[PDB]
């Protein structure tokens, strides 16, 4: 397809903040790698320091960070208090996207109407997010301390307290949608999770919008700001850090990576459109592709079948001879089975065409930037295709040779050369869960094809597969049968499902909460361990795969298939619980210290481990795994052996919405068969309850709809699989979606805007909508602007909700609504019609038009997992611990001195957040 032309860069990257400093460190050989601090781990380091094999210890605080980095938090269109006050992850995407836009020459342009935004961002604890959920488990804690060794004992906090606004919380998707609204952008906008590949899954995204006409400038970038403790955590379990303390991408001695931290974006248009405007253009993306790895390796570990896949899928649509590369900026990170398996790999692929291209990473100078990986990459390629200049990977000193001897230290530049038919390079991003992407790469020009390919015409989606498991609505049975006798799925909370924190009065005082609220609770799940190759994976993850494998079982999909999976989901906010159980180690500590009560060693030791085991269980190499997010796509493609695109997709409410579109972009502009779009949001947790109420009141008692003032609480997990409607049979289809369409905002207005561009494109009137599936949150704001658009627009359909059944499942509510939506007309015995319409955080109206079809569908070790956990008092105060007498006596009849620092609650009180529509904070 077209030329596409970079028109617009910008970084924030360890030891640089605009590219023509990274560009001059690169010349200069600069190592921008340094040590951890305080200002990271928001706690000394070395108390967090052991060796290789010790338990909630890091052994290596090297990385590449940001420092002193100081935002500008004025000249955006929100306002700057609140700007101020969000997390490096927002404001560092914030940076970039203001330099980017104004090195391109379009901030505050009208243009802007027209440009989305796609976002790479991993789904991790950040340091503001931990502000918001960390007294929750730690008010707990004391209490239980308090009763097992002295009334006055007090836990300190974990750090210094900061008052945290609660979008802090909306780590995943709000902050793409936090860039569109404070750039200005009209377009579509959602952030994205493919681990190291995420930059440039981004890209490749961000052209494909571009193809296919949904915008006429895209964004394209990607931040890496999650808790440096979360992250460096996870490289010790997983053992990635170098035991020989060298990392050195390329190297023989090299024994592992070291993570970083940072941010990067790009403006990207059509070259046509950038020739007419007289834009500067950086480099032409020729062309690229993505793949899984598919089946054969843990989700860890690289697979040479699909990084060669990705090659020829990649020069392929570029259209250009793999001869003619000349460099390739390499994912390698200096652990050495991957090195190895990246040189294997091109080995094979460009010895094909006798091609050597010269080869480089800068991950040596600044580090594994995680999912910001491929922008350092990227940027380097085209600053080098402009300049005719090829900077070195430093550290490199013995370098390895690829399995045949093919590629040697002879291909990779340890000082700045000259460039070796147009300039062509290669980048390539390898990402866990086996996430592959290659870009090529050209040298800026002027000259426009002649003839380029065109991305196929948008089609309705067929339905063809679903699975639903929402409360105790286990499967897409029950969910039916449910929905059709008007049923609902509320209950108590289970008793595991807070780890006991209801009864705690403390917390449920701060949470204003006079009980926990009955709401449409997962109690458990049965999972079938065989299957699914189950230090046991979270809920998070099972119940996604669950729902995902019974869709393409149900849809009739086929192993080894060119097949994409995108899960919609934000973070799973009991992550917060792994740090939550670590930072005892010098909350306990300095509690201790500071009450006068010197405990031995070994006594500190005992009294912090059984604190901490009643948190959360430490840390543990698959369960680690299912921390992160896009792996559970992975997962999915790994068991039915898929090579198309997996990834987990993030736009707060509308993140369903957001996958449907995506999808049917994808059949426009590749030719991936298949779709899955699976959901989750295990939103009745604590964390997520504590969240919502920062937003509006939940209800209680768990029990038109849009005149309710109140969310009620539910979740779970569905799957459905799409397909053009032009590839499926009659007997396949449940429902097709006709049309799902945008708009910016949250009012009245913005609904009608949506719902006018979704019927023109679905080909219908108003009049033609048998009946209205709203979003009807029950946050007022958003049911006001319902009540009103959606009767002015349907002024004879019946309005219903699916949440007067299971209860809001946030992130997967969109995936609800499709569900009884498609169930419903896949019943249709009267060409009828039913109308979505989805609200949510990130500050746009989805609107949907689905319709019956012809036929009704035909239909085609097990364990037993609870949701939460242990309860943490009762794991404290009834410890078996032999050792604790003797600390007891230790306690008894002493004065404790109270504590600088107590566990502090004021970050759960409900802070009233005003909705989207208000405009509070726009300037
Ligand atoms: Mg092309």
């Amino acid at each position: 397809m077209e030329n596409i032309a970079v028109v617009g860069i910008a970084n924030l990257f360890p030891g640089s903040q605009a590219p023509d400093q990274f560009w001059q460190q690169l010349l200069e050989q600069q190592d921008c790698r340094s040590k951890a601090t305080a200002v990271q781990m928001g706690v000394d380091p070395a108390k967090y320091t052991a060796n290789k094999g010790d338990t909630d210890k890091f052994y290596c605080v090297h990385g590449g960070y940001i420092s002193d980095f100081n935002f500008d938090a004025s000249g955006y269109q929100l306002d700057n208090d609140y700007l101020a006050g969000l997390d490096d992850l927002n404001q560092w995407g914030l940076y970039v996207t203001k330099q980017a836009l104004t090195d391109a020459g379009y901030w505050g342009s009208t243009a802007l109407e027209n440009c989305g935004v796609i976002l790479g961002n991993l789904s991790f604890p950040t340091k503001s997010s931990n502000q918001l959920f960390m007294p929750l488990y730690h008010q707990v804690v004391d209490n239980a301390l308090k009763a097992v060794l002295h009334p006055d004992f007090q836990l300190t906090h974990y750090t210094a307290p900061k008052k945290t606004h609660a979008d802090n919380a909306l780590v995943a998707g709000y902050p793409a949608a936090l860039i569109a609204q404070a750039a200005g952008l009209g377009g579509s906008h959602f952030a994205l999770d493919a681990a190291c590949a995420s930059s440039c899954y981004s890209v490749k995204l961000a052209c494909d919008y571009l193809h296919t006409g949904k915008a006429n400038m895209m964004l394209a970038g990607a931040v890496s700001a999650a808790d440096p403790m979360f992250v460096n955590m996870g490289f010790s379990i997983f053992q990635a850090y170098p035991a020989n303390n060298v990392h050195a991408p390329f190297d023989q001695n090299s024994q592992g990576l070291f993570a970083g931290e940072g941010a990067g974006m790009m403006v990207l248009k059509r070259q046509s459109d950038a020739v007419r405007d007289g834009d500067h253009i950086y480099a032409i993306i020729k062309g690229g592709a993505l793949s899984n790895d598919g089946k054969g390796e843990f989700v860890l570990s690289p697979n040479t079948k699909g990084q060669v896949l990705v090659y020829e899928r990649a020069y392929a649509d570029a259209d250009v001879d793999p001869s003619t590369v000349d460099y390739i900026e390499c994912h390698a990170t200096g652990t050495p089975k991957g090195d190895n398996v990246e040189l294997r790999s091109m080995e094979t692929f460009f010895s094909r065409v006798n091609n050597k291209p010269l080869l480089g990473s800068v991950k040596s100078n600044l580090g594994h930037l995680l999912t910001a990986a491929g922008m350092p990459g990227m940027t380097k390629a085209m600053l080098a295709l402009g300049k005719g200049l090829i900077p070195a990977t430093i550290n490199l000193k013995q370098p390895l040779q690829s399995k045949n001897g093919y590629f040697t230290g002879e291909q990779m530049p340890t000082t700045t050369v000259s460039w070796p038919k147009p300039r062509t390079a290669g980048v390539s991003v390898f990402g866990f869960g086996g996430s592959n992407a290659h870009l090529v790469l050209q040298q800026p020009t002027q000259t426009l094809e002649t003839n380029f390919s065109v991305a196929k015409p948008r089609e309705p989606l067929a339905i063809i597969g679903m699975d639903s498991h929402f409360g105790s609505a286990s499967n897409l049975a029950q969910f039916k049968t449910l929905l059709n006798n008007n049923q609902n799925t509320f209950r108590e909370l289970p008793e595991q499902r807070w780890k006991g924190m209801e009864s705690n009065a403390n917390v449920m005082q701060s949470l204003q909460l006079r009980k926990a609220p009955k709401g449409s609770y997962v109690e458990q799940l049965d999972i079938d361990f065989l299957r699914f190759k189950v230090d046991c994976l979270i809920p998070q993850q099972l119940m996604m795969m669950q729902v995902a494998d019974n869709a393409a079982k149900d849809g009739g999909l086929v192993e080894g298939r060119n097949v994409a999976v995108l899960v919609a989901m934000g973070m799973e906010l009991e992550l917060h619980q792994y740090r939550g159980r670590v930072n005892l180690t010098t909350q306990i500590e300095d509690s201790l210290l500071q009450q006068g009560i010197n405990l031995t060693v070994e006594q500190r030791e005992e009294l912090t481990n059984i604190a901490k085991d009643g948190v959360a269980s430490a840390a543990q190499l698959n369960q680690y795994t299912s921390f992160i997010g896009n792996i559970m796509a992975s997962r999915i493609s790994a068991l039915w052996d898929f090579s198309g695109p997996a990834i987990t997709v993030s736009a707060e409410e509308n993140s369903v919405y957001r996958c449907v579109e995506l999808a049917e972009n994808l059949f426009q502009t590749s030719d991936v068969e298949a779709v899955i779009i699976a959901a989750v949001d295990l939103s009745g947790s604590i964390e997520n309850i504590t969240l919502r109420q920062h937003y509006g009141p939940v209800n209680e008692k768990g029990s038109n709809i849009l005149d309710q003032q109140q969310w009620l609480v539910g979740e779970g997990a569905a799957a459905i699989v799409v397909k053009p409607s032009s590839q499926v049979t009659a007997e396949q289809v449940y429902a097709r979606i006709d049309a799902v369409s945008f708009a910016p905002g949250s009012n009245a207005k913005a609904i009608t805007i949506a719902a006018d561009k979704a019927l023109t494109l679905a080909g219908i009137s108003a009049a033609d909508v048998a009946s209205v599936e709203a979003h009807a949150s029950g946050f007022s704001a958003e049911n006001n602007a319902e009540k009103t658009a959606l009767p002015t627009l349907y002024p004879s359909a019946s309005i219903s909700s699916v949440k007067a059944n299971i209860g809001h499942t946030f992130n997967a509510s969109g995936m609800a609504s499709i569900i009884k939506t498609a169930l419903l007309l896949d019943q249709n015995t009267s060409s009828k019609h039913i109308a979505i319409n989805g609200l949510g955080r990130d500050n746009s109206c989805a609107h949907l038009i689905l319709s019956s079809s012809a036929q009704a569908h035909q239909v085609a070790l097990v364990k037993t997992i609870k949701l939460g956990g242990q309860l943490i008092s009762n794991a404290i105060v009834n410890s078996a611990s032999s050792s604790l007498h003797a600390i007891k006596a230790q306690f008894a009849g002493k004065h404790l001195n109270k504590v600088n620092q107590p566990v502090m609650m004021d970050n759960l009180k409900p802070q009233g957040i005003s909705a989207h529509a208000t405009n509070e904070y726009v300037v």
